RNA sequence: UGAGAGUUUGAUCCUGGCUCAGGACGAACGCUGGCGGCGUGCCUAAUACAUGCAAGUCGAACGCUUCUUGGAAAGA
């Protein structure tokens, strides 16, 4: 849902495509841009926008970004279970990991996870890489995880019996 | 124990082919060079082969012959 802004962020022009329009005469290029935020704690988010020159479209963006964000249930550094994701095109994997290993993911989706401060994770991307569909995709399969508390609420019996 | 990128378009999304980044080898060739340790070396014509070796032994199974010390045994 809605939340607020009083921490620190984090941000990294993902891509850029200067993209045209044509009009009676040449044609006309704006600048569009894709940027994610998040202060790596287990809070995520992305934006966009366009301006004529790139510093305003990012300063664009950004601003966008930090009116989305989301949860990112953890714990030990690692996803709490299997997960997959999909938005128009983006099949998303994603699966836990052992300590220490490292993040095994590709470009665009490894900013995502980075920034939601995941340390141990693997990933593999299944069809589209478009920098956009592939973002999308990826936070609908974060927005998925379940809990051990939440479960444990849900369902009658409380945790530690749900082993 | 599962990472991707470039290329159709004025720009877009999707389907889609081609190419690249990783490893290994009885390897070959091009430039280049000190060694030690352990390995490996006709994949082609099961093509033709000069040369030297690559299978003999037993005298305690048996009769002979030549010697080196007219009969002597030993060794050869």
């Amino acid at each position: 849902y809605i939340d607020p802004k009083h921490l620190e962020l984090e941000d990294r022009v993902v891509a850029i495509n200067r993209v045209t329009k044509v009009v009676k005469g040449g044609r006309r290029l704006r600048f569009a841009a894709l940027v994610v935020v998040g202060d790596k704690n287990g809070h995520v988010g992305f934006g966009t926008g366009k301006a004529q020159e790139v510093p305003e479209a990012i300063r664009k963006a950004i601003e966008d970004a930090k009116k989305n964000l989301v949860e990112v249930p953890m714990v030990g550094s690692t996803i709490p279970h299997e997960v997959i994701g999909v938005f128009g095109g983006g099949r998303i994997l994603m699966k836990p990991a052992v300590e220490g290993s490292g993040v095994a993911a590709g470009g665009p989706v490894r900013a995502v996870l980075e920034l939601a401060g995941v340390a141990d994770i693997t990933s593999k991307s299944l069809g589209s890489n478009t920098p956009i569909n592939v973002v999308r995709a990826t936070v609908e399969g974060l927005k998925q995880l379940k809990r051990a508390e939440e479960v444990a609420a849900l369902r009658g019996k409380s945790v530690e019996e749900i082993i």
